[PDB]
């Protein structure tokens, strides 16, 4: 015995030699792409092989890479059906697509609607306009915050900002009563995280730091920049001029930071661009332990993964973040580009982007769906994975 | 083939009869106790065949057959270690540390004779383990928050209870408003959401008949073990209700209340529940049931909805310990409510609940010793609400084998 | 050369009889009732008598002709009294007409109506001046002037705050220390009713008030209204809140019944009086603490200080900011429709129309109020000296 | 009869000639000092006639009747007690005793954020000119946050109150509500909060630079005091360039809420206003700045208008609602005058009707309020009658320097 013998005649369904054309239909359908990158020296064995493979041929393109490729087939991933997970979250995104309402970030003007989704396992599925560019806004607040804690720790972030949400009573307020912005996913607290990536180095480099962390978060997919954005941000940011006065004036910022420094930096951050296939990457490395599930790299210390997911839970829609909580238990974060970046834990990574907002902020459709999402799936942090009433659940058979 | 008699194989060591008296030292060490609801037919038909023939007290494959045959479902997966954390007697000497973690803090000062503390755990199998004083009984206070909001939603359904009530918390700068935005109490866990949500249960019914109504609900959610009463408190607390009922008038005036509701009355059966009694033995289960989707894990028995069990662990999450929620929230992420008296109830979901008691408060309202508790029970066990089961740094889980 | 002499011959004109009518025709020019009490002597010893000579004369006003005189020396406060009320009624008619408001929740020629009374008891009124209403409100610095003149500003003010609330802050019930922010809120109100005259019941503190209100309108019309008793012992589930909040936060005197000074603050709020009556404790209060119909001493004037202070600040519920800025006179309205309103030094109003606008306000007093300032330098910063385009009715003219 | 010849009598002692010094500590003793603005022709005709006749310094009824004949109408009602402080010898020995009542009170600490024997001024200037200071009444000190007032004054005046209300409120915070910058309409919350004292400054004599603007309100200032002692101190003016950060925050704050009139320049209006903020004066000529606000915007020393009576009506009515930063609450009732104090140790005081004042000591207070100025305001209305709602008639037992 053993293993990529025993896996060549479950995929050769008995006959002597089985063609590549089902070897790929059979793995395209366990959810992976072909693309995936810890399947690389598997297919890079096969395109200079070429059309049936034997069991010597197949045993030495699979041996390096057949410790994943058996999960795949013997469905022992965190969602064994995928086929039957995305048909509904086909149907999920094809009921979003009709509600029209909402009005787009005015400053950045067919219109356009698209969600994607890669699992703790690499499973991927898109549709709509997944792989359009778009800024993140201020879906990068986590994943700059993310970066801050892995490098620093939690105790040296949070000398710098809180982590609870203010209250629908302060959404005019800038610090809480230990005189730190409230949470790191509102515009203030972002500013401070900003201030901490990568301290002493200048403003050139720092930004590629996180640029280099953006590219191990997608697993090196479509991570860009809109220098349309950045300038358009620098125009209309009154308002985060006097937050970077406050703070500065209020002591918040670590020792010898250049105060108007750090909102430039903040302003290129917020308009680094991403797809929705890149960012479900991204949200797939948050759910599952800071590891990105397309190359197995860990990217992000544990610590740092569960402080982003606490938080994003709490303030990650604005002020509908606790009408969120409730409802969807899911964490996640939105930004003014029509985008919101949905981690649900142990299963998924989510990126859903429609650029119609509402009078909240968050992406209308957006939030449609993870209303259905919750709504049929016990994906909410809060069921139980015994008792869960009429709702499914992917992660078992049939 | 068939299931009582590999059981017997898997206990029997290979030799023809077992004594009775190990075979339930065996189940012992699993976690259950010969007490569970659910298994006492089993020792039913297992000691009065122990006196059918008074010595020679083992039993061969046959007489094991159908004094198991009765629960033979559970039987097998409890030795077969099929339950949720499988070795239960190591997590055991991790909870007994973190018990003698927390005795030796002294601080607190007692809400008006040695130091008190206890803490008690239920698995949602069922299995049990409690150290120092778990069963005396104290009052829930606003432990009770929680259980009555389930209930609540249970008879009546969210949409219902939150025309009434709210779903978010204050903010820690407005600890001190009753009201929200939208004149309805913040959330089920600060006094004036729960005063609302006590005036929901049972409406019509003469305030008698309520509170039977939730006792007998209460008895359900904790497997019939300990649910009692302390008259002492519930007049002491209608003492010193002044503030309860400047809430109540403020939310009379903005008609927070349901049609044809009668203020006053509703109070007094707030503060009735307020000092209903438990220990940390009983407790403990109803904060399993909370952990097992609404089923009692010591009974089988069908107690909450599943509707019901999440908006309650959700809000306990949000808004359950008074002013720390947040940092609560943030370093332990479990579903919690302290109250006056010295308890938290804990939930992991799907492990465990859990009722930790130590009358001693610091200066939030929260229990000092079990604040200590929690804080640590997350910092060694991957139980934060947003750990990965995967990856977790250098922290055990005690729901895997080796 | 003696004073009644020296009025005679002011008043008869050359000749050495007078008629009694031409001198009560005199005397009502100068302002006064006939019916002043202060006067009475005087027109008791000519009722009982139409010509008079000079004896006939002298021993019917030596009686009160220290007053008489500056009556006829024109030296009151407001010399000309009918430039003064032909102004007054050009302002009563100017609110006449703006339609606009609602009436509260209290039970059909629509009615409206202010009166005067200065300094120096010269009065007058128009429209409907002697139809009784409520003081509701209004009675809030009457009772917190009544508990300062007897306890003083030191202990009154361990109670309550001095100061208003923020343009905000109409739904706290305390400030920073633990006391309702001050007198003319309803939190602030119902503390000081807890203070006048404790140990006693309240039956008895009760008739204290009225026995003070009515020496603070010189025994004119101070009545009740038992109807609107009962309907804020009905509706008054915003108050009963306030109590329990207050009691449970330790702001009242020790000993005290929480829940009887409520029924005893409602009672409080439904006393009546007229806006004849009421002008006048407007003017004990513009005068020092001196009924100006009497003579008699009513308040210290510690207290007609301190109440006149936050009339000013706080008087017209959120409206006081904006009131304190554009007619600058201490002033209070109720819901009953009234304004009871102050110019120091000159004179007391009383201005009631039910319809309310929407903060509060009596909507056509608060317009006259702004058309008295609009007009007359009765602001309280304006200057004595250079005042612009308008009147001072203090002088000649 | 004659109206410089009765008064010829009332000096003259019944003698026939009246020597130079005993006109001259006749009219000191009304409280006119002899330099005053309209007096002065009046004593060019007399240093030229001590030199004509060089000893004999003596006047005859025709000699007296043509040197003050220039001014005989504020000379009659000088020396004929028509002064709203008629016995001001005996107002004055009050204000001394209630100066050195507050200066044994060591409490505070002075803003040495902008740094031997303790100072302590306090000057004093009635609606009529009569003139009183004692201690360090002439050493300069900025106004700081007491020219917030002059300025507020100054648009108004120039632009008319509803216009100046279109972009700043008229009530106080409250002292919940007070570390916001804005109001519910979205102005800031009136002229005399940093937050509304830069938007004012930015109505000033628009589409003009930054330094004539300057000089107009150095203009206007001159005019208040009646061309008494207005400076500049650029030191402290360095000194608010940076600590300005939180006056930048209210800047850019106030720039994304629209606050500004449309082509304000914020960064600019910033600067103009740290450079208001360090106006110098003394309290002698502060002194006379308060007192053309107790006369309806009439300057005492010299009779000309300058103030609109309803620009320093506005301004008397929010220095008493918001005069004394956390402290006007309980300012305005127990003591109730209008006044506005600033960082640098000053109280511009105005009763109204009577007098303006200044007082001047840099140690404050933990609100922000001189620690002696506070003590001097408390005692002067303990002892007169000037609190904002007495009565002239019966007010118990106070004082009242007003009348004989
Ligand atoms: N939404 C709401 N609006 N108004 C409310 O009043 C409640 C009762 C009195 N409160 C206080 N008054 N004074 C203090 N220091 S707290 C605030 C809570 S809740
Ligand atoms: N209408 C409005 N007025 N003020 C607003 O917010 C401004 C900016 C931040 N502020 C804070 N003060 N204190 C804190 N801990 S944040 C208050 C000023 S909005």
């Amino acid at each position: 015995p053993s293993l990529e013998d025993l896996l060549f005649y479950t995929i050769a369904e008995g006959q002597e030699k089985i063609p590549v054309h089902k070897f790929i239909t059979a793995l395209k359908s366990t959810g992976l792409r072909t693309s995936d990158p810890r399947l690389k020296e598997c297919m890079d064995m096969l395109r200079l092989t070429l059309v049936m493979l034997d069991k010597d041929l197949f045993k030495k393109c699979v041996q390096s890479n057949i410790v994943l490729l058996t999960q795949a087939f013997r469905r022992k991933f965190v969602i064994p059906d995928f086929m039957s997970f995305t048909s509904h979250i086909d149907e999920l995104y094809e009921s979003a697509k009709k509600q029209s309402g909402g009005k787009v970030a005015d400053y950045i003007p067919p219109d356009l609607w698209g969600v994607s989704v890669c699992t703790a396992d690499g499973q991927r599925h898109s549709t709509g306009d997944t792989k359009v560019p778009f800024c993140l806004q201020s879906c990068v607040k986590p994943l700059k915050y993310a970066i801050a804690v892995n490098d620093l720790g939690t105790e040296y972030v949070h000398r710098y900002v809180g982590k609870e949400p203010s209250g629908l009573r302060f959404n005019k307020l800038f610090l809480n009563e230990d005189d730190k912005p409230h949470n790191p996913m509102v515009n203030a607290g972002a500013i401070v995280v900003t201030s901490l990536i990568k301290q002493g180095v200048n403003n050139a480099e720092k930004f590629d730091y996180v640029m280099q962390f953006l590219n191990k978060m997608a697993g090196n997919e479509y991570v860009g920049f809109s220098n349309a954005t950045f300038q358009s941000e620098r125009e209309s940011g009154d308002r985060n001029f006097a937050i970077g006065y406050y703070l500065k004036e209020k002591k918040c910022f670590p020792e010898g930071t250049d105060m108007v420094g750090i909102l430039d930096f903040y302003f290129q951050l917020c308009s680094i661009e991403v797809t929705c296939e890149s960012a479900s990457v991204m949200a797939a490395t948050l759910a599952n332990g800071g590891f990105c599930p397309i190359t197995g790299e860990r990217v992000l210390s544990p610590e740092a993964v569960r402080n982003t997911l606490s938080l994003m839970h709490s303030c990650g829609m604005y002020d509908f973040s606790g009408q969120f909580a409730f409802h969807v238990g899911l964490p996640a974060k939105s930004g003014v580009a029509g985008g919101i970046l949905l981690v649900v834990p142990n299963v998924m990574g989510m990126m859903c982007w429609s650029p119609p907002l509402d009078k909240m902020g968050n992406s209308v459709k957006g939030i449609h769906f993870c209303h259905d999402l919750v709504s049929l799936c016990n994906f909410h942090n809060y069921d139980n994975l015994r008792h869960f009433a009429k709702k499914l659940d992917p992660r078992r058979e049939g």
